[PDB]
């Protein structure tokens, strides 16, 4: 990640958190409508994805700080059947939500920095889970 | 965070440092123990430091790939009494060794990039170990 990227992330995350309810609801709505194939893996509706990504993003410069959380989430993802190829899909629907919320602030550079950040974050869960799947055998 | 020229220097030069491994490792431990006798007790001689840092450095763009190893080394470090403030000293002596081997190739930008890389690497261990020290008290 280049610094302008990190700068965008650091500066905008608080705006996204402000609109959390909206990003979260829009995300899950679109995820499930556009990708019914993931429905089976999941008042008890999931809610934590988008805010967790925001939280990691907030920690983008020191991801090892959030390992204790990442590790336990990894355990549930490996239990549920989450695959590496699922990540780009969740990323797309998350970015679409960030896009709707930022509205006119939704610069391509900004959107592009969010794409990059999610990737980096997703890269951590993907490797940790690969490692846990291997340990299981 | 780490810029490309730095990642570039690391990726390009690690293979050269690994070729001189025996020399960096032996210069490193010798200097460490001679210059910082206070750490002696925490440690049939250790040998894995410098080569492990090189390996991590080689994985500089995807540090999560080496977590299974980092996690296990963390456990031994917390068992031994390793502290965050120890990191800068191990870094100083690793850097002086790198400098000796690179000889005339030891440019300031090269030494600087290694300094930065060591920093990033150490921060991972420092953070996992802090988390493990807490986990021991709850
Ligand atoms: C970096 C990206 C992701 C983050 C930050 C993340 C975050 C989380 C969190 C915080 C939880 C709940 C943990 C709990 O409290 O036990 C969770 C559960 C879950 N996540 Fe993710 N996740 C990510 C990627 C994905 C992907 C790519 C999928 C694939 C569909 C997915 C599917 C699931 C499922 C199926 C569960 C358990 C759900 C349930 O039984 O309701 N996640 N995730
Ligand atoms: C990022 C830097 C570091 C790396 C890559 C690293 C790597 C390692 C490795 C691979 C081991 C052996 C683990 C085993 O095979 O169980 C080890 C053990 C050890 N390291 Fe580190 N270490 C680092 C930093 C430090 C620091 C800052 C100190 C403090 C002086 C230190 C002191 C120790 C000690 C005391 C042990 C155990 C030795 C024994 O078993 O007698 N390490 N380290």
């Amino acid at each position: 990640l280049d610094q302008q990227t990190i700068n965008i992330i650091k500066a905008t995350v608080p705006v996204l958190k402000e609109h959390g309810v909206t990003i979260t609801t829009t995300f899950y709505k679109n995820l499930f409508a556009k990708h019914p194939e993931v429905r089976p893996l999941f008042l008890e509706q999931p809610k934590a994805l988008a805010m967790t990504v925001l939280a990691a993003a907030q920690n983008i410069e020191n991801l090892p700080a959030i390992l204790p959380a990442v590790k336990k989430i990894a355990v549930k993802h490996c239990q549920a059947g989450v695959a590496a190829a699922h990540y780009p899909i969740v990323g797309q629907e998350l970015l679409g939500a960030i896009k709707e919320v930022l509205g006119d602030a939704a610069t391509d550079d900004i959107l592009d920095a969010w794409g990059k950040a999610y990737g980096v974050i997703a890269d951590v869960f993907i490797q940790v889970e690969a490692d846990l799947y291997a340990q299981a055998v």
